[PDB]
């Protein structure tokens, strides 16, 4: 197990989503979607010019699987998957300029439900969970476990777990006072309020 710092500019967005009183959480389920979406988008146009990209699963989905007992609620897709290097480096690059620019939103009067238009959506996951656990498998890299409950600092180790094909499934281990979030109806209000143009099935598993 490997245990990185985040950018002091990506805690500092952390703190502000985990601190700032913001009644409208349930926004962090179409920012989710959103990413699986593009993730999704994108390895079906990369296989347009190499098709053997989908011998790891030509099957193009997003799963929402709640889980009382456990008390998670997983958002899978089989979209394009996350590298060691989109994970330790990359993504933080971008991270780091869509950040700055939401700040800057938010001193001039937005509010945090626009964070997708910075590229930062991801981080969202904290109005809601406690712990966020990421599984990810891209093509030609290993399938990887990222882990962080905020507090600065991320981990990395690679994944012996059940073997995922190719995609990311996001496990957000919620806040004890977030368990609607579990709930059938409600999770299904969110998709049909926010969610409802996904040009990809979206199928909402039940306990
Ligand atoms: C999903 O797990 C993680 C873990 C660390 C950082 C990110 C992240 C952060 C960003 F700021 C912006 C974008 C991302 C992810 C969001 C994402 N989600 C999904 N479902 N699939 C992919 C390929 C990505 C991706 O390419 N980038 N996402």
């Amino acid at each position: 197990v490997e245990t990185f710092a985040f950018q002091a500019e990506i805690a500092q967005l952390m703190s502000l989503i985990i601190n700032t009183f913001y009644s409208n959480k349930e926004i962090f389920l179409r920012e989710l979607i959103s990413n699986s979406s593009d993730a999704l988008d994108k390895i079906r146009y990369e296989s347009l010019t190499d098709p053997s990209k989908l011998d790891s699963g030509k099957e193009l989905h997003i799963n929402l699987i709640p889980n009382k007992q456990d008390r998670t609620l997983t958002i899978v897709d089989t979209g394009i998957g996350m590298t060691k290097a989109d994970l330790i480096n990359n993504l933080g690059t971008i991270a780091k300029s869509g950040t700055k620019a939401f700040m800057e939103a938010l001193q001039a009067g937005a509010d945090i439900s626009m964070i997708g238009q910075f590229g930062v959506g991801f981080y969202s996951a904290y109005l809601v969970a406690e712990k966020v656990t990421v599984i990810t498998k891209h093509n030609d890299d290993e399938q990887y476990a990222w882990e962080s409950s905020a507090g600065g600092s991320f981990t990395v180790r690679t994944d012996t777990g059940e073997p995922m094909g190719r995609g990311t499934k996001v496990i957000l281990h919620l806040k004890e006072d977030q368990t609607e979030y579990l709930e059938e109806r409600r999770i299904k209000e969110i998709v049909k309020k926010h969610s409802q143009f996904i040009g990809y099935p979206i199928t909402l598993f039940v306990e």
